[PDB]
């Protein structure tokens, strides 16, 4: 809501301006690694039991 | 009412004066407009 001010002055203000402002966001992407090795697979599976 | 106080001697002796005074108001006017559009009245049937 844009504030108004009644000037003293009898000329005209023409219009007032109340309008929508809309943004679009943006995005991005995080990430990570977590590599295991090979013989570390089948101790959790059980291969190797 | 104006004080006069009292100055003697030689001096030329004066008497106590009146002022009144009279002020015109000035007088403006303010002009704040709206605009509604011809579809905002629309809805609000």
């Amino acid at each position: 809501h844009q504030p108004l001010i009644a000037r003293d002055g009898p000329h005209p203000i023409e219009q007032p301006t109340h309008n929508y402002m809309t943004k679009i966001i943006d995005r991005r992407a995080l990430n990570a690694a977590f590599s295991l090795a090979t013989e570390a697979i089948a101790l959790l599976t059980g291969e190797a039991l």
